[PDB]
């Protein structure tokens, strides 16, 4: 097991074909998880589910640029449940970011960063027990 909050470097950045795959179980009683994708400071993509928006589920994605968020993508679809095992699958495409959950695709995100070899870093946080990280090229 990792310890979180865990930074999986990306060395070269990303690039398409490149899929990144997370392994874990979401806490008792969770919050909030979060995948953070960083160019330096910037994060590129941040994807957020929450647990408890207002007695709500939500995923929020964003970007922050020079420490200011954009304006959210928000989906309600939401496969995350309390006490379980998932697998995250974010795949990077040309234009966007590919995301599966549990083998079912959940959301894109299209490129605001346009740098992807400069999108070094994946910070994982959050209310989860990590239990592996790594990418490979398909
Ligand atoms: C909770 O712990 C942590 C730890 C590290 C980093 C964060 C960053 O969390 C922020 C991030 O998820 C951004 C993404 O857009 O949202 C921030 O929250 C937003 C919130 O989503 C907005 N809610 C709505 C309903 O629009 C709110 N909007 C208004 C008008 O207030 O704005 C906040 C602040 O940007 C979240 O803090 C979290």
């Amino acid at each position: 097991p990792l310890i979180v909050p865990y930074n999986l470097p990306l060395p070269g950045g990303v690039v398409p074909r490149m899929l990144i795959t997370i392994l874990g179980t979401v806490k008792p009683n969770a919050n909030r998880i979060a995948l953070d994708f960083q160019r330096g400071n910037d994060v590129a993509f941040h994807f957020n589910p929450r647990f408890n928006e207002n007695n709500r589920r939500v995923i929020v994605c964003n970007t922050k640029l020079d420490n200011n968020w954009g304006r959210e993508e928000r989906q309600s679809v939401f496969p995350f449940e309390s006490g379980k095992p998932f697998k995250i699958q974010v795949l990077v495409e040309p234009d966007h970011f590919k995301v599966a959950v549990n083998d079912a695709h959940l959301l894109q995100y299209n490129h605001r960063v346009k740098k992807l070899n400069e999108i070094s870093k994946l910070g994982i946080s959050g209310d989860i027990d990590l239990t592996s990280a790594s990418y490979t090229m398909i």
